């Protein structure tokens, strides 16, 4: 297990996004390169929750899929600091509401690995 360093490296060389690893989290972009998006942090309705991510799957797989909805502002893959695998979920901020809704339409139930379907929804606050 663990992310494939070569695959991650080629991803960042292709897209130019930053990738910052902290305890419990991998943050892709946030902000993206301003060539992708200049502007204030995207607001309400622009973030999706992505669940049921296979625990050994990392950004080299997630980013090309969700880029099909639109340009990514940030991707935060939550990590288990004890196992060094991801926690099974991530938050993805897009640059607009329309792209976030497109991520739900395209990627909710997407079979990213055999037998493993993602759950995707607009991330909203509780009450």
């Amino acid at each position: 297990s663990g992310p494939d360093e070569a695959k991650i490296k080629a991803l960042l060389e292709r897209t130019g996004y930053t990738l910052d690893v902290t305890t419990g989290q991998r943050k892709y972009g946030g902000p993206p390169p301003d060539s992708v998006y200049s502007g204030v942090q995207p607001g309400i309705g622009t973030e999706v929750f992505v669940g049921k991510i296979p625990r050994d799957l990392y950004e080299d797989e997630l980013v090309p899929l969700f880029e099909k909805a639109g340009p990514i502002w940030d991707l935060r893959l939550m990590m288990d600091p004890l196992s060094g695998q991801n926690r099974g979920y991530a938050f993805i901020t897009f640059c607009g509401k329309e792209a976030a809704q497109e991520a739900v339409k395209l990627c909710d139930s997407y079979e990213i690995r055999p037998g493993k379907h993602l759950g995707v929804c607009i991330s909203v606050a509780n009450n």
